[PDB]
């Protein structure tokens, strides 16, 4: 019945930067296209005192060559008139690691257990999203309580990405 355009997604109303600093370990996740991290992810955020926010983002990412670099990622987020949505510049600290620039909206979060995040990288004529990514964030390594699974499911749907999320791997590669 519901929208799929991405100008209609609603957001994290009234984002508390501070609230989502820290350890975010990513539990789920929709690829975009190309390249990107494929597990052992943990981002770690985090707000100067001028209320900028930046993170770090560690993963395993698999190289042409077929390298296994674990990346750390660094961005810095750019505040919009939304508070929940944000441009995020990054770069890794390797040279040959991903350099871009890309949306990054707080869909969901509840501070203390989950965050839902999203990235719609183009968008097709009629306004939906032509090539997203999306993850699922616990503060717990172990995931989501059956109650904050719930909820997350219920934003999947929302974001006309329900049934295209993978379970990511955490076995301390990196
Ligand atoms: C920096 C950053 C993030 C995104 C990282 C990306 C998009 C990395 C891609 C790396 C690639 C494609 C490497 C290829 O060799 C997320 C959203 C986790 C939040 C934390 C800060």
């Amino acid at each position: 019945e519901r929208d799929c355009r991405v100008s209609s997604f609603r957001v994290k109303e009234n984002f508390d930067k501070a609230r989502f600093s820290g350890t975010w370990y990513a539990m789920a996740k929709k690829d975009p296209e190309g390249l990107f991290l494929q597990d052992n992810i943990v981002a770690e955020f985090s707000v100067d005192e001028t209320g900028q926010m930046s993170a770090t983002a560690k993963g395993r990412v698999r190289l042409l060559n077929n390298w296994d670099v674990c990346a750390d990622m660094v961005g810095t987020f750019t505040d919009t008139e939304d508070p929940a949505k944000f441009k995020m510049k990054y770069w890794g600290v390797a040279s040959f690691l991903q350099k871009g620039n890309d949306d990054h909206w707080i869909v969901d979060t509840d501070y203390d257990t989950y965050a839902v995040q999203y990235s719609c990288r183009l968008l097709n004529l009629d306004g939906t999203c032509a090539d997203s990514y999306s993850f699922v964030f616990s503060r717990d390594p172990n995931g989501l309580p059956p109650e904050a699974q719930k909820i997350v499911r219920q934003r999947q749907e929302e974001l006309c990405l329900a049934r295209q999320y993978r379970l990511i791997v955490h076995n301390g590669y990196c």
